[PDB]
């Protein structure tokens, strides 16, 4: 019987198990034998077939029949990337040939899909066929606008639930939370949690007009929101900050971010955007009775059990992977577009400037973004021109209307309106 | 003085109603509008008494609506009171809306509610009142672009998946079959959504039956063949999801059997009382007579009222926020007799007449498309006897033996089911 | 080689079973023991065929059990196969346990399961096998010190509260009364727990009735008085929780009305089939006849099977970890024919004789103590007509008016209920 | 009619609304008038009766009928502490007499109850035990309300981190909020089957050393590594920080002088215990294939909706508060023992040495703690004496058995065994 081998690469996203079971269950009805490599390419990279066999498992009906309820990956995952060396690619080729893998399904990001493509291009097209299923919780794939990636709905819904608790706590015991949403690729996740939870502010890198962000501008964008709320009698709130703001910050901004010290180097993961902003905002606003606390939302989302939307989603993706193999496809991506799962060649989706799959960011000109912005607390262009409002907000911050305008009015050219 | 926006809810609740109320109210308040909410839909506007209406309307203020986007239900309640059946009632609603000086009238409800709103408007000056309705249904039966859901549907489906998950674990731990009846007779979207998400072993919806009228025996035999096939692979347990809409497709003879070989009940005016039907219970009794001797136990379970007012999931919190906004946007843009709907990520008003089915005069009902790719995928992961399966003699012998019957007896009893449902 | 510990589950599942399996297994593995698990309780041990038993036993290894403390249900399944009724079966179980060289035998189940384990033990030498059972019940009906719960009860109560919350929001949003029937006829702990936690407007348990047999009319009237009193305060909706055990206290005449003025159903052996009763539905139909004219709609809802295999809450995860440990500790200390129970924060073995009720031969049933302060507190926050209320002429006039009847009629009809239930 | 005034003090806990609703509903059936002071003692401490009047609300039936489902507190809370000054204490009395409060119910932790009694020595005063830290001196085995909810949600969050730690091999250092005691950290850890839990109660000496904490985590990671597992979750009580010596705090803050408030007291809130330990352990263990990430669990627990156990608990506590008022009790705490709610005089609960409410910590000699410890991964005394085991672990850490013994064996005198 033909052998289908499955592995996962990259970080988990809710629904991985749904893709594994969707492919495996359908393949088993066709009489296929299904195996799963543990920890992605980690052990295939050694080329030692005994080591690979000690870290592969038989994906059977009993194993996969009920994993569609569970977050995580039953075959685990890794960022092992055989593409960096030609010897590693040939090790993976040597182990896949040894196992008689006819169909090769990888579930991972592009680094994972590219590894699959590298191993295949140096391999006869009649012995092995290779398909990758693109996974990302960041929702940054180039699908038709408003169409989500699998695992995103789960990550957003649980994030909404955590922020709900922080909104209740911020009101019950007046304080501001700066919630840093993990993920530096795009602003989909931070804005999704913020809009759903009715957070009072959301900052994403996509809304900044100039190419590089300055630390002072981020502090003042949050500062103006806190003062405006205070002008309406509210000394509390929640502001959600996409971690991707950090990767748009200038070199000088990163120097201030790390405590006016030299930034580490091989290192954006050591940055604490929400914490740094909290320290700065407390000096400026503490005298007004404001307390500010950072909170990170990230790792607890990756392996939450999938919500129904992602359970249906990943079942249809697993099916479509087997369907593509049957139709002779290879070097393709299983994606869902306009309700149809279909294979799409890797090159059809690449951005020529990057060599990586094209990244879809938040469209800050769309109506969805402007609607989210309407329900935020912030000072618009029109608001700065309203002298009754500007006087009340300035007074809340114990500064003159001229001082307030002098400091904050420029922010309308910092971010889209 | 400031224009008055009045809001009411009609029909049955769905998760996200409060989100539409908060989106409309908060945006309207930033425009300086005054916002009021009628309690229990058209119930008191139908009386024409302005004192009764005022005793059952409330001022929708910032503090009231600021944090209801987290909460299920309706803070202004709802009702099925329907003024469209009478011109005196329509004129009563007009008399009370004029009295309260409602400039913008937003109804959040089903088809009966939207039709009532337009009827009340056609006898009104287009410069004094403007009317917009927001379409609500957990049944997902609105004529929207395919695969795009109505608000509250995602919440109802996700909670339904979680409940069935408990029943799937319970069915395996203590071998048994559950016949889960999903509430809703309009369409099969909800039953099929929960089943596919939960990996249930079977789903039956009215849309998959070819003939115009379903027979009780056919439904019994579709479940029976599934139980036997699982039993042929050593599994004496499972979950089967049944859309309540199977009942409303059943023939006269099938309904007589459904109600216990009794005359089907009827209301004063002559409508058969399908709410009193107990589909899952009736089928369980029959399947237990046939299969209990094989070691099969079957139990019915209904999933319905606990879904309607669950707190909205994030998808519906965003959805209903954009709808509440879009209603205010439609008022500002001079629209009236329109329905706020979302299409390809864009909220826009769509005229009520544009959505009607010309043959019926009512809004067209979107059912499950059983020819689509999504339905064929759902069907692959179910346990069932397909056309090809009935031709596989090795399989038919294994299943027949599980049911303690000859292979010819099995083929004679169940094989006709391939002409009952689309394959 | 290493001592063999065999584990099986009997009876209906309860949240935390897996926690007991993992607590016992992990500790035993640190001791160097070999751990096996029989699938579906005594079902295959009853056959006596050792090949069949081996085909339905599994090696409980570290990797199998390391992360099952999060999961509801039981990974080794369960069954009600009861070898206690036959020694031919008991000796089959003995034959398979000797063949597998089970030194330590742990059963997690109800009274039938614990009794079966001891019967298999009384016919073996005390040196070759030691037997411990962990008593399981989601009904909280074990004779532990008062206010101390059985494992799985906290989870079932908390999930039941969550379901009723959705019904409380739905009952207010779309005015209606829900009759929530909590499944389980043993006791009233579960129904009262969900009701008190959720602030339900009424709860009826068999324990609060003074007389030995309940009458159908009295149950109807106790709910009816609550609906009328709420109606007198402008609320035409609510939730009432009914313990299913009301059915098992009903008189012969009461059961005749319950089943539709028919003879109660019966099994082949003549015993009555109370599972076919629909307590909430029958009361709903009757209450609709009496109160529908007042604007009341009433709907039944069952809460039962979705509770059994919910994932355990933290209280039950810690609880079942301590029980699994205490079973291994009891084996190590030479105990046998004992029950692992937790009392006053201490897990300890308790000999079978300490817990049996001599009248039954089965474990004693702990019911709700309706004289306790906890019950009086729960009763304070319900909507109901007390002794004092019937003597308050101002109140009786408003409630009577809500029911469109004279105060003389109301007192004459309902006043006797103060001798029906404890006050 | 008599006036019952209700306030909340301290940090929020799930079930606050349940006590407000139980007390208010029962009091209203008695014909009482019920008012709620906003933000605890914040405004009563000013002595300005005009300000207090602007921050009190009438607790009515429609307000409280359905808040037993809701986390947080509708009358908010604060840590305003009239106990620190006699001038403040008389301010609270002046405002309460002005409002003619006959019955005064405070709902709060140990800090709150001590404030309540100070106001009383000169109206009837009752306090209800609140704290997710479970650190009130209640009868043994009886929890404070809100503890069950905080622990159950904490278990659920850690479950997601456990699935993520195995799926994408890594160690999470979960910092559980609360420096008072170890109840919360040990509860979440035991329920979630976490691989290690460190609480201040298990340390023998009066002062913890930073190196000892690092090494307690290090030995657990190496032992797991000796059994083929390069991942896990370790739960750390924040109270480890408040036991650390002056030198341990210097290393904790980055070999900095610890921050301090204007009075000379150290600012432990600025400490990042889990983050600091992660940095140190990554330097030592990164080469072995170990990744370590810190995660804090705290503020998202405080205002979760109450679980059924806390809903019933706080319903009975609110009732018992009114019943104590009816029976003439004062300066008492409503507590539950053996299913009976009863008032317990405040003097019975004082620490003769401290004058403040006694703080109940984890009893590390109890059977519950010994069982929890059995299911952890750690090196006991007997384990350090097992030469076969010591060789296996030492090899996992790429060190000789002599090096391992010299570094780690002393830890048996650092923590109870
Ligand atoms: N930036 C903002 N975002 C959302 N709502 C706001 C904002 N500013 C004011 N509001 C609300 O808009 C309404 C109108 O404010 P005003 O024009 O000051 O009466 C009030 O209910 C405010 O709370
Ligand atoms: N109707 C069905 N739906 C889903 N899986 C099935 C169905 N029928 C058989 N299988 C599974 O498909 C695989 C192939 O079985 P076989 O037909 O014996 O080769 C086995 O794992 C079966 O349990
Ligand atoms: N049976 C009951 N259970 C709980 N609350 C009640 C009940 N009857 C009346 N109440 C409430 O108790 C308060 C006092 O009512 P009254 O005695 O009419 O002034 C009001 O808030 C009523 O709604
Ligand atoms: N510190 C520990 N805590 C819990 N389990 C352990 C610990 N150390 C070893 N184990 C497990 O206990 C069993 C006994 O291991 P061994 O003594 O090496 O045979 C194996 O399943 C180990 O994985
Ligand atoms: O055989 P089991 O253990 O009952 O598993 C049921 C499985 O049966 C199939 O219908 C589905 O494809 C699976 O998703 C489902 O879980
Ligand atoms: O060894 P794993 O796969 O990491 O499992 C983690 C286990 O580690 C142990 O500490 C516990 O006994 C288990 O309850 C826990 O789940
Ligand atoms: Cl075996
Ligand atoms: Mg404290």
């Amino acid at each position: 019987a033909p052998v289908l081998g499955i592995l996962c690469g990259g970080g988990p996203a809710p629904g991985l198990n749904g893709v594994i079971a969707g492919a495996t269950l359908y393949a088993l009805r066709l009489g296929w034998k299904v195996i799963g490599f543990m920890e992605g390419f980690k052990y295939l990279c050694t080329g030692d077939v005994d080591v690979v066999k000690a870290h592969t498992i038989d994906l059977t009906y009993d194993i996969v029949s009920r994993i569609h309820f569970q977050g995580g990956t039953i075959i685990q995952t890794s960022r092992a990337n055989p593409r960096k060396s030609p010897e590693l690619q040939e090790n993976v080729r040597k182990c896949l040939r040894a196992l008689k893998v006819r169909y090769f399904l990888t579930i991972g990001g592009d680094d994972t899909a590219s590894s699959a493509v590298s191993v295949a291009s140096g391999m006869n097209g009649n012995e092995i066929s290779v398909i990758s299923c693109p996974k990302t919780i960041d929702n940054d794939l180039p699908l038709p606008a408003d169409q989500s990636t699998f695992g995103f709905h789960t990550a957003r819904s649980l994030g909404m639930e955590i922020i709900r608790n922080l909104m209740v706590d911020s009101k019950s015991a007046p304080r501001w939370f700066l919630v840093e949403a993990m993920g530096r690729s795009a602003g989909h996740l931070a804005l999704g949690m913020a809009e759903a939870s009715g957070a009072h502010l959301c900052l994403i890198p996509e809304e900044f007009k100039q190419d590089e962000i300055e630390f002072e501008d981020v502090v003042e964008l949050v500062e103006a929101t806190i003062l405006k709320r205070l002008a309406y009698g509210k000394n509390y709130g929640v502001c959600v900050l996409a971690e991707g703001l950090v990767s748009k910050m200038s070199k000088k901004a990163l120097y201030k971010l790390f405590g006016n010290r030299e930034p580490p180097t091989d290192l954006l993961d050591d940055a604490e955007l929400a914490r740094s902003l909290s320290e700065e905002l407390l000096k400026r606003l503490g005298n007004l009775g404001i307390r500010i606390t950072p909170k990170k939302i990230g790792y607890e989302l990756r392996c939450a059990d999938p919500v129904a939307f992602d359970a249906v989603y990943t079942r249809e993706l697993g099916y479509g992977a087997i369907d593509a193999f049957l139709n002779g496809h290879s070097a393709a991506l299983i994606v869902r577009e306009n309700g149809q799962v279909k294979p799409v060649q890797f090159k059809d989706l690449l951005d020529p400037a990057t060599g990586r799959v094209r990244t879809r960011l938040v469209d800050v000109t769309s109506q969805s973004f402007k609607v989210a912005r309407v329900y935020m607390w912030r000072m618009s262009k029109k608001d700065y021109e309203n002298k009754d409002l500007v006087a009340r907000v300035a007074a809340a911050g114990k500064m003159t209307p001229e001082a307030f305008t002098e400091k904050f009015a420029h922010l309308t050219d910092v971010v889209v309106e």
